[PDB]
């Protein structure tokens, strides 16, 4: 669910290349409210990278960057990335 | 080389669903030409089949038919899908 709330901000600025979204959450309540977003690549980058690899290939952020400047499509959906 | 002429004509029109692309070829020049194309769902459809598997998972022509209509988007490049 974190992804289907995230998409739709992305979506509705439109945006393009790699970037995040921050929440903010309360155990008490459960529920997660927004509170900012950063459009730039995170400093954070490569820890996520060792918890994700797509089509049981290393994951590449910057790589994807530049392909994604090349003007290239992507080849994945969101399925074919899996938390090891 | 086949293939990229043909998105360059379906996507000139704009298409939406499963069609085909038929040409005429000399063997003598070595070059197709186009001749016709069909904007309906073959016959032949089950034939092409047997030899196209998309992420080593049998193909089934008419359920993607049905989830296009559903307004899902796909799930594999040009490159998931192999000959065999």
């Amino acid at each position: 669910r974190i992804g289907e709330v995230a998409l739709q901000a992305a979506k509705a600025v439109g945006y393009v290349g790699a970037g995040t979204v921050e929440f903010i959450f309360d155990t008490s309540t459960g529920e997660f409210y927004f509170m900012e977003m950063n459009t730039r690549l995170q400093v954070e980058h490569p820890v996520t990278e060792e918890v994700c690899r797509i089509k049981g290939a290393p994951l590449d952020l910057v790589k994807l960057q530049i392909k994604t400047a090349m003007g290239k499509p992507l080849t994945f959906s969101q399925e074919d990335v899996t938390l090891v």
